[PDB]
């Protein structure tokens, strides 16, 4: 055992690695929208800066997992990153739907892992979960949302004039 | 459902919008308090500007539950705002000690949220109140508390020399 | 009887407590509206921001005639705070109308008051009106009434578009 | 009863002071670690200034628990501080090694008393603990486990060069 | 015995480590005294502020002392901090006369500690107490006495408006 | 066909939609490497800090070639991220000869590239690869090559103290 470990289920350590792998794994998806909006025939550059943007933050969330795997004295075991669902994503709306569906999934995710720490009486690893994971994914879902119906009344994705001026106005 | 909702139960939502009702209620006392500080018969100027930023935070403790109800997409229903139970708050002495008796007030309404939303396995309401308001409360409890202990001492609400010198040295 | 009250008519006196009413209640209407705008399937940040900022706005309103009441020797009576006609302020467009016809209401009873005020010959309370009220409610209402011509013209609140534009070029 | 209390059971205002007194002295410890230190026959000064200064910290856990007695109307019965278990600490590898040992009992007591506060339904209380101590203690625990790790693999106690190497390039 | 060790006799080495308990105990008494002022129902946080002051003054007294312990090859042995004499101090002037009290006994342990350095022939520790000690306890015993005078004068401890405008104007 | 694509195989898109795999690889063979040194037990901060940098720069390289595919007018194709070959990399030393081993397949992979890019006459392909990524795998492998020769100089991975002094004054 570790000389750090102290009051770490074994299935609190498991549960850290497996959304280790998920946060990688959101990552990717938005690593793929981004280039997406980046083809020549697509084009919506904000889109593809806001999306990469959520890929390097969903690093970040990987790496501090992966920091308190150790900082617990857990053990960290790494898996494949799962290639996305989609390698085309239609449109902005589509890909924020996508997006807004991933951080539910993910905040699903956390939600779990929170209740395992609370039942294994771990409230170090509960604090951090809610300090740094559970409010970060209510402000994350409720910007997909905001997104998701404005892109709709413009008429997304019909009209390519709504994608087109909410990339500029919102997020650019 | 809102596209937004997740893990959030409907008595959450309803007491949520309790609480907003009872943060810009007590907004409205604080306010009531102020005023009467202002009386050309009471002129206690620092009474009153103490509460009067007593009055604009409670404003802004609703506010950020109104955030919060939005933010989980939930509705936000308000209800009228009572008149506080007094015109005349009688003394600065009087008035202090009306204001503890609210913020416990408060502090149990909280109490009782914390409660529904760890019993309803809802770890991000539970932390956003532990976080934004639990500690905010005990802290404005002690507050209030010291102010009446002081007051008692000098010889409030007797002696106007006591409540004047409080208002100078003490709120100034 | 106060000892700083000087022509000042019991009838001003309770129309002053009733028109700190009514700017409470705008308060309360505009805090209303600005949160309709923050919801996920709405959206509207920059309304949401507009109507916030009416809100604090009004809320000094009320707080300069609760120190012109204590000014004059008068005594403050705080009634509740009735809450919003509508829950749900169906659009941008609705929402700036239902504003207009908020503040052509509270105009009306400001004139009123002015009207009594000169009636019992009281030039100092007639010229308060005048000086900090009715110049900010024609301002206010032709603010409103510019904002309603825009959005009709645009097509709001059928056209989704419009609001979205309007909420980034004007009120961004 | 104090004019401040609330939802503060008996048995909670009791473990503060016994983890007051914990702190404390885990304070004494460290002091004497320090001056074990400067010592002429041992003379590592950065291992002195390492100790000195979590002496420092620790005393600053004390007083903060101090606080949070009086602000939650329990009352303050301090104990004696019992001098540590050794007056020679041996080597810096010791040291440390006594030091990692310590920080896991205290972390063990903060835990529990944790545990006690979810069990009274004190979520002010559980906060406080895993906001200002449970995490601190996460790494004050993995930081000495990795100074334990660098000196045994370093070579000592054996080595006086690895503890010299050590206190040079990383507590100094 | 100890490379740096000379002219420092047996009798030296024990009386300073008691000295550095005194010091020790002098720290705690303080801390005890400061935290009776932040109760809810004393509330003087001048009064604290001053006696947390003291206290910590105190703890770098007893460093000093250890340092000077290993400066000169003799060894430190710390024992048990006393717990203080009282839970509850009574009163701002019942607090500033138990200080008084307790100066004056640490002064007297430090005359006792010169008297026998000079004794023994060891003028390096007879001159260090006379630079860092003697007259920081006779300036701190005369602050001590003139406070006890103002608050007597005042009225105190009857007059809780004494202690206040103590609190205020000499402690603030 | 792309409205961009021109003189570009289709032999050339396949191979660098593998080379964007092969650079995403390398990115999380470093990332487990750093994480690795981050153990308790490992605990060799500036070896993690060093492998953590290469992970983002491979991530950089990734995202090049992705932008160059859409340049080019060619569609990315994203395949799973692979885990790497070990969980625990059991030395600095080992684990610099495992990236030095990683460097070399990734310059095989590119030099493989640059004669498909030549072969089908794609200059402007060609010079991509020279320009942006054959000179950094040369410096890359010619530091790895250095740090090895200096770690296995220093008696590593027997000593520890050698991994320890390579991390304070070459890594760090
Ligand atoms: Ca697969
Ligand atoms: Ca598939
Ligand atoms: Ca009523
Ligand atoms: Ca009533
Ligand atoms: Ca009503
Ligand atoms: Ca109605
Ligand atoms: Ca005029
Ligand atoms: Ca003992
Ligand atoms: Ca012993
Ligand atoms: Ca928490
Ligand atoms: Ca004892
Ligand atoms: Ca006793
Ligand atoms: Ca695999
Ligand atoms: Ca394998
Ligand atoms: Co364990
Ligand atoms: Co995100
Ligand atoms: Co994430
Ligand atoms: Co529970
Ligand atoms: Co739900
Ligand atoms: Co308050
Ligand atoms: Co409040
Ligand atoms: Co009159
Ligand atoms: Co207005
Ligand atoms: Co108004
Ligand atoms: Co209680
Ligand atoms: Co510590
Ligand atoms: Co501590
Ligand atoms: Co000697
Ligand atoms: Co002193
Ligand atoms: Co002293
Ligand atoms: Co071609
Ligand atoms: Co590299
Ligand atoms: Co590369
Ligand atoms: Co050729």
């Amino acid at each position: 055992t570790s000389q750090v470990r102290q009051n770490y289920h074994q299935d609190s350590e498991a549960a850290i690695n497996r959304q280790i792998n998920l946060e990688l794994y959101a990552s990717y998806v938005y690593l793929s929208m981004s280039y997406y909006f980046d083809r020549d025939d697509v084009a919506l550059k904000n889109f593809a800066k806001y999306f990469l943007h959520q890929s390097h933050e969903e690093r970040e969330h990987a790496e501090k997992l992966m920091k308190l795997q150790n900082q617990r004295g857990g053990r960290i075991f790494l898996q494949d990153i799962q290639k996305p669902d989609e390698d085309d994503w239609e449109s902005g709306l589509n890909a924020m739907e996508a997006a807004l569906h991933l951080e539910k999934n993910v905040n699903q995710s956390l939600l779990e892992l929170h209740k395992l720490a609370h039942d294994k009486n771990d409230p170090h690893l509960a604090d951090f979960i809610e300090t740094h994971y559970l409010n970060e994914q209510v402000k994350a879902i409720k910007e997909l949302g905001d997104h998701v119906t404005n892109l709709r009344k413009m008429g997304a994705p019909e009209s390519g004039l709504a994608e087109y001026l909410f990339d500029k106005h919102t997020l650019g």
